[PDB]
């Protein structure tokens, strides 16, 4: 159950940064139910005076007034 | 309606690194249900010799056999 995602949680920590983490044993697990909209957002924003395309995921649940930005990246400049 | 979150996301990202992409419009947005489990698991595991309490937040969407961790910190030393 639990004890396979610790694990998968250390080998990826492991894998990241290449340290060798051995995992012993999980002391307790809280769990939180995931809900919510993710928008995958394709923006034009102005960068020193150049027009550029980013992409932006923000995960918003509404009937809580919260909003998350999970990822922003550079797509490309506009055309010139 | 997605104005709002793009602009937040703008801010947000500006806040970040100190820049001042200045927001002109959103071209498209997808949007994604988000669903599943976060794991916030407490477990131990041995750096270097000595044991250590570490906390991973692992997203679980079992139905689709999907796992991503999250975060990964250390909480400190076991008892020596």
């Amino acid at each position: 159950e639990i004890e396979s995602l610790a694990r998968y949680a250390v080998d990826e920590h492991n894998k990241k940064q290449n340290s060798l983490l051995q995992f012993e044993k999980v002391v307790n697990t809280k769990q939180q139910v995931v809900s919510g909209t993710i928008y995958i957002i394709t923006l034009e924003a102005v960068d020193g005076g150049k027009k550029k395309v980013y992409e932006a995921k923000v995960w918003e649940k509404p009937w809580m007034n919260f909003k998350e930005l999970q990822e922003f990246k550079l797509i490309g400049d506009a055309p010139s």
